[PDB]
């Protein structure tokens, strides 16, 4: 599904697909959720549960933000794979604040989109995707993922 999901995006099929969840941020333990495709399958050890501070007020944008921050930055500076598309959950609003992180200060070209619906481009707008394609499966199998972490 990495193939056509490339093909919608307008990307090289990407290897590596990491995924940000924030359902959880407002909970007493706030915390961000990210999962890890490669070559289209689940790569579960490299999951992680990145605790953040409490959201300042409605501020929830400079969460993600210092999420995105947080985990690239280390992976720069060790070397690490980068992401060939990362997905990210929420809105224009949302998707805006990563772009701005992952332009400006990491100095990364990496393809981001938003969340079902899907957000793509710069600015986004919604890829109508067909609820049978397999670029929507492959989204969805990636969000079943995410749930099933819950527990951890």
């Amino acid at each position: 599904g990495s193939h056509m999901l490339g093909e919608r995006l307008g990307i090289p099929a990407p290897r590596r697909i990491e995924a940000f969840d924030n359902s959880n941020i407002y909970g007493a333990d706030p915390v961000s959720a990210l999962v890890v495709f490669l070559d289209g399958k689940p790569a579960k050890k490299e999951y992680r549960k990145y605790k953040v501070k409490t959201v300042a007020g409605p501020n929830d944008y400079e969460t993600m933000r210092e999420v995105v921050r947080r985990r690239y930055t280390r992976v720069l500076k060790e070397g690490l794979p980068l992401p060939d598309l990362i997905i990210i959950d929420g809105g224009k609003g949302h998707l805006s604040a990563v772009r701005d992180v992952l332009e400006n200060e990491l100095g990364l070209d990496v393809p981001l989109a938003g969340l079902s619906e899907l957000l793509a481009g710069d600015p986004p707008d919604v890829v109508p995707l067909d609820r049978q394609s397999q670029e929507f499966y492959l989204l969805q199998r990636i969000q079943d993922e995410v749930h099933r972490f819950a527990v951890m």
